């Protein structure tokens, strides 16, 4: 797990439920918002991609 903080703003990267694909009937992408607080609830971990995939 890891918490991403914008070094240029010192703001947490929170998982915002804002639907970016408003125009689409069934949006698939949810915008990631700026959380001023250090809410560790959002857990953005890193998973190794397959070498063949790369």
């Amino acid at each position: 797990y890891v918490r991403l903080r914008h070094l240029c703003t010192n703001t947490w990267i929170q998982s915002t439920n804002v639907p970016i694909d408003i125009e689409e009937e069934r949006p698939i992408r949810l915008m990631l918002g700026t959380c001023p607080t250090k809410e560790d609830k959002e857990a953005f971990a890193i998973v190794s991609v397959p070498v063949s995939e790369i």
